[PDB]
C-alpha cells in the first residue's frame, strides 16, 4: 500500500507483461493471456477519480474483424458475447486492485445488474471500457467493487452495477 | 412460431454441434455458439413443465479435461475456468429453450439481474453442470430464469434473472 508514483496508462506490451505476472511484482495479479484478454490499452488510470472519487480506471479493445469470437458465436451471424466485455471489466477492477499495490490471485465474485442494450459487431472500430470503482477493500482478501460501462463506438450499450473482484493470497 | 423444430428431452454432442450449424431449429430458429465459445457438451434434460414455476426446466454438463482451451489463458500460473463462460452457458441455454419451443429468431443475451461465485473450476475437475429454471416465458420472444453452475456436484455459481431474447432482426 506504499506504492506512489504510479503511471496513468498502460500499452498493450504492458498488458501482455501482466498475462506472464511481469508488470507488477511476481505476487500481483495477472491479467488473463491470449483469448481471454479482453482489452489492447488503458488510457487512463486515477486514484480516487471517477464517479465516487474513488477510483477510475478506461481502458480500450480494437474491435478487428478477425478476434476469434467473432468466428464461433455465431457461425455466420459474427458478435461479440456479451459474457467477454463482463469480464473485461472484472479483469479491469482486479488490475486496478494490483495497481495499487495490491498481492493475490484474481477471482470474479459477482456483480448486480447487468444490461446488454446493444451489440459489438465487426464494423464497430472501439470497445470503451469505463470502471468507477465504489469500495476498495485492503484485507486478508482485497475486494474491489466497482460500477462499469461498456461503449462500442462512442455510445454505451452494457452497463453492470456492483462488480465485484477478490484479490486471494491463497486459491 | 417455429413449426420446424426437432424437439427432443435429451440433446448428444453431435446434437449441439447441429445446431451451430442451424441443423436442430432450420433457417427460422436461434443456433448455439460453435467450437470455442460451446460451453457444454450435452443437454442432459428439457421438461416444459418443470422448475422451480412450473414452466421450464433445463440441465446441461460440460465435461472437464486440463486441456480445455481457457485453461491456459485464464490465468497463465493458476488455471480456472472464466465464470463468464459459465454465465454464457446458461444464456444460450435460455436462447435454445425459446428455440426449442419454436420461438424464430436469433438469440442474444439482454442481461442478468445478480450473480454469485462462491467457487472455481480447475482443471482437474471432471463435470460442470448447469441448471436453469424458468421463471418467465413470452412467445417479442424472451426468456427469463435463475441458474445455478455446479462442478462436481457442488454449487459454485448463482444467477437470477437471466434474460435473453429472440431477434428476427438482429
Amino acid at each position: 500500500n506504499a506504492m506512489v508514483d504510479k503511471r496513468e496508462s498502460y500499452t498493450k506490451e504492458d498488458l501482455e507483461a501482466s498475462g506472464r505476472g511481469e508488470l507488477f511484482g511476481a505476487g500481483g495479479p495477472p491479467l488473463p493471456a491470449g483469448n481471454m484478454l479482453m482489452m489492447d490499452r488503458i488510457v487512463k488510470m486515477i486514484e480516487d477519480g471517477g464517479s465516487h472519487n474513488k477510483g477510475y480506471v478506461e481502458a480500450e479493445l480494437d474491435i478487428n474483424p478477425d478476434l476469434w469470437f467473432f468466428g464461433c458465436h455465431f457461425i455466420g451471424d459474427p458478435v461479440m458475447p456479451g459474457c467477454l466485455g463482463l469480464d473485461a471489466m472484472w479483469q479491469l477492477v482486479g488490475f486496478y486492485l494490483g495497481w495499487l499495490g495490491g498481492e493475490g490471485k484474481g477471482r470474479a465474485l459477482g456483480v448486480g445488474e447487468v444490461k446488454f442494450t446493444g451489440q459489438v459487431l465487426p464494423d464497430a472500430k472501439k470497445v470503451t471500457y469505463r470502471i468507477n470503482f465504489k469500495r476498495v477493500i485492503m484485507r486478508k482478501l482485497i475486494m474491489g467493487v466497482a460500477d462499469g460501462e461498456v461503449l462500442v463506438d462512442g455510445k454505451v450499450i452494457y452497463t453492470a452495477t456492483d462488480l465485484k473482484v477478490g484479490l486471494f493470497k491463497d486459491t
